């Protein structure tokens, strides 16, 4: 079975630094059969090839006996093991930039997963080159067949918003709800000290900034445009992402929680150091996160478990991997 | 005069360990004619013969003089007393799958009283092999008459919701809120603290769950399926029920406060042992309920108080014997 | 200029025991003119003689310099004096069945001020014998004439609500919301210490109710019922105007605070024994209230000030002389 | 390009009192543009001479490194400078009624800024003789160009209200919202110690109210009326407005935190004497507001940062300079 990624093109187009972004969500799989599942790609745009490459995540899983009506002696515990996960949305440093002059694309999934099956979300960031010649793709990723389609929009130079074309920035002014998708690039430097600025943005008791993860996001909005930096002082695009990554971590029912535990990240901790809530559910919200007490980033799979990714107290948190929500954009339709 | 009990069957029937539920609220009758009261079944299906044994109830009333305008001096009090109630839906241990393999009903009702009036409501648990003889049957409950009637759906496998026929588990992925069943079933063991449990998923100072009563819920969904024992770890459906019944107690206006209250459970209890809340209004919610603070269950009658079903507090609290509610299952429509 | 009082009336009467109700709202005059303002009637049923007898109340009004832009030095206080009030809602105890038997009218008047201008709210209870002589009759209130017409409605035995006939309980089961008058009987006794029952029903911190006004709330129901003693603790429609009353004292925007104050009730005191909110705004709530720490009645009549009635804390507070609302009544529709 | 004013005028006109007001908001300016930037008027009544005047401000900006992804060593600061502005709404004692007898208008604007552009709001406030002569005029604000247009509207006397004529005060009694736009003038005087109120009216911890500012508000209401003074205890119009300003400060998204921060107002004072928070979004709410603890009105431009105007503790606090908004006003459709 194959499925659709829809990739939206203006008829006007500027060249420059423009990326777009696809995505598709995909059917639930077996947690044991996403291990070393890479995309694959038959486009004439070369995947990145550092995508493919090895990024160590500590997996952490809950267990426990679990028998019909059993709610005592279930040994419910959570295990921490090193697991080498290829293919996942870790961007790196001037990764989007360095795409775009190479006419390479980004191709990688997230992982949705309960303690038992998986939605991957496969993603693809390509340069706005990819906007003229349409070449329809095909990916393979696991089990599934994913043909990239690209749709020329009747849009003259906006998006398509709810079938009206929205131009973000000449008729009137207007305020528009854009779709954007971040992921977190995990980069050392004194300038990137992440929490610092969580600490002014929001009420949060955090203390000790100085040891806690160090990077920043990487942002699409509208499907179409230049990577927007998160966060960006001056920015206002950038700080509204920023708000909504912070809070709505899970990004913008079947969830029942079975227990409140604490893991230690990465597995050689000493004491632990990441606290989680374990459910169970269908897979609904990511399972890669980032450790937030570690300068040098700790990537985390938590399947069944949701990380404490609130920021009130930074103790024991994380921050997730990729984000997708909805930001306001000034404007006007087409 | 007489009421019927609609049990609804597909045109589709999978044999196994299927079972189906049906239930029906009778209008109120006074409190003192609910003695002695049993189900009494005309069907070719014998009803079981531990539902009309005897359950040891600790019947708990409150009075006052309650004058015209009275306010003060009422003598308000609540009175404890050990009762004989049979007929109620109280469940044993594997009793639903013993009864399915004897082509056995379970016939059984629950009871919603005021001081002075009660609103039965009668339910019948029978295997799915009476969803092809379909033979209509006739049951009597004091001075109430209950025709059991099978009607064949237009669904082929699925379940009728809101005229539409709904496959919980080939066309496309839905959600649908699917009514469920549930009856504590008490039973001592090790793997069966259940307040152990209650304080893992929920946020409940519940200390010392060693001397908490022990059992699980069973539970029948949309009205046809597999007996589904609450909770169970590995099981979001269980767990989706376990969440309903600690978070909506009562299940899924005319009550008004008369006062708080305390009595002795059971009544040979040296000091109150359950936490109630004293109410006038006409019948509402159920009656039954079990104490918390005791290993064996102790089984409760209430009529014009509430207990005490808030677990925030495991102090002088209950759990309810039934409980009717919604949860979301994943599947189709056809 | 005449207003009109409508009066409804069933085509079936019941005699008995059951008295109807109306009322009309005024528009504002000023406070200065309702002194010795009575009632006087021209129908065949002469007013109860009780009703236009003196009730003295304790007047408590707000002053300040109030230039212009002025927020400080305006000598912002209270002033309150034992004035005599005539016609006003205060029934005596047994009142209302004696009027009945007597065949003789209640005609008495609410006040809703603020500190110049006043709204009457004119208030008449007759024994049902007036739906069938149905005779029209005029009523003077100061500047005021107000012409009582009774009206046959539709109705064979229910109330009018909505357009629909309910029948407050030969049809099916049904909960509607019926219209509920009150009025507070000052009568000292010890089955009548009120806030003995107020601290039982509402979480309310209220100690010493041995020091408090003693009485209950008589109630008309749907315009038309026998007199509802307020509280009767196995009457769940008295508990339901119980709630009412203390859950929304003012009754079920222009209103602007002032500041608090304080005030001596009754001028006598040596210190001061009730809290209230001085307001600007057009009259909406009522005027007259009744001390809470004091078992002898002490009324309360303060124009443009809102007195604490709130019983979370029963310190220096104050209950509603008259109350309207609606509570929900089980019966059926004709 | 020419942007309008709209100013709507009644058929029938009462001359004595009467002003009109009307508004306009223009698109945004560079911050540094607005140097120097006075009204200039066309119209046959000349502008008050003291609104192009100067009036010292205390401005105060946010600054900081904000480079893309930048969360640490920004060096985050605010500055605190005094600097001259001319033209803004700081309207004297008695300036508005001076005004009317002279037939001379009130042009002034309000400022709406982010760190880097302005959004102007043009307001003028003339007798109501402008209302029959009704002559078009320009105005030049900047590189704005502002048509001043009255308009006779179809309304008898009352104001029009979505399509509706409302007379405030001969038909029924009805309430409607009627816009209202109110200005802070700043005088000293032991009867104008504004928070002395606010302390009354507001549940406000404000200590040392004889340290604050000292003035009132004057507020036109529904484009057309007599000036009310702001606070006038026994007008409920006037309290109506006052609990609006102080519940609603900024008047009856793009905004994202950037950081708290606290500055010196006025630039020499040996301590922060104000909270603001700085934020990066389009502009929005005004820029311009007074020093709450200075008697004599110290006044503030903080173009990208909100000052601190909840009141509810008055520590480092400020007030609006402008307000417009809504309030209940009695009266007629006609
Ligand atoms: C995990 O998700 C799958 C697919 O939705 C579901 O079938 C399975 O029961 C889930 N496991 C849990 C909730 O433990
Ligand atoms: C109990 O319920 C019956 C039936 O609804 C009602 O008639 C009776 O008044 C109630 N008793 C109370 C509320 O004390
Ligand atoms: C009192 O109410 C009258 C009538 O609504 C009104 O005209 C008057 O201004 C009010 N006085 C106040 C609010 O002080
Ligand atoms: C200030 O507002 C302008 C106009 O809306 C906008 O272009 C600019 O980015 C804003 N500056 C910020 C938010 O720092």
């Amino acid at each position: 079975n194959v499925y659709d990624m829809k990739i939206e093109c203006p008829h006007t187009v500027s060249f420059g630094e423009n990326s777009v972004i696809g995505y598709v969500e995909l059917p639930p799989m077996p947690l044991a059969d996403t291990a070393q599942m890479v995309p694959e790609s038959s486009c004439s745009m070369d995947n990145h090839q550092s995508i493919n490459t090895i990024t160590k995540y500590t997996q952490v899983i809950w267990r426990g006996k679990a028998d019909p009506g059993q709610s005592s002696q279930n040994s419910f515990e959570t295990v921490s093991t090193e697991v080498d996960l290829k293919g996942t949305c870790v961007l790196k440093h001037k990764m989007v930039e360095e795409s775009y002059r190479s006419r390479k694309s980004i191709t990688c999934y997230d992982l949705s997963c309960n303690s038992t099956f998986c939605k991957p979300t496969l993603y693809m960031i390509v340069p706005i080159h990819a906007c003229n010649m349409m070449k329809s793709c095909l990916i393979a990723l696991g089990p599934y067949r994913v043909q990239v389609v690209y749709e020329r929009t009747y849009c003259m130079t906006g998006v398509l918003i709810e079938g009206k074309c929205f131009v973000p920035d000449h008729g009137i002014f207007d305020i528009a709800s854009v779709h954007v998708v971040c992921f977190f690039v995990a980069v050392k430097g004194n300038t990137y000290k992440l929490f610092e600025q969580v600490k002014k943005s929001f009420e949060s008791t955090c203390n000790d900034t100085e040891n806690k993860v160090q990077g920043y996001y990487i942002c699409i909005v509208g499907g179409n445009s230049a990577p927007i930096y998160v966060p960006t002082l001056d920015d206002f695009r950038s700080m509204e992402a920023f708000t909504g990554i912070f809070k709505s971590p899970h990004g913008e029912a079947s969830y029942s929680i079975v227990g409140p535990a604490n893991a230690k990240v990465p597995h050689s901790a000493s004491s632990d150091t990441l606290s989680l809530i374990a459910y169970s559910g269908i897979p609904s919200y990511s399972s890669l996160s980032i450790l937030t007490s570690s300068t040098d980033a700790k990537h985390v799979f938590s399947p069944g478990l949701f990380p404490k990714l609130n920021h009130t107290n930074c103790d024991k948190s994380a921050i997730p991997l990729t984000w997708t929500g909805m930001i306001d954009l000034p404007g006007y339709y087409e």
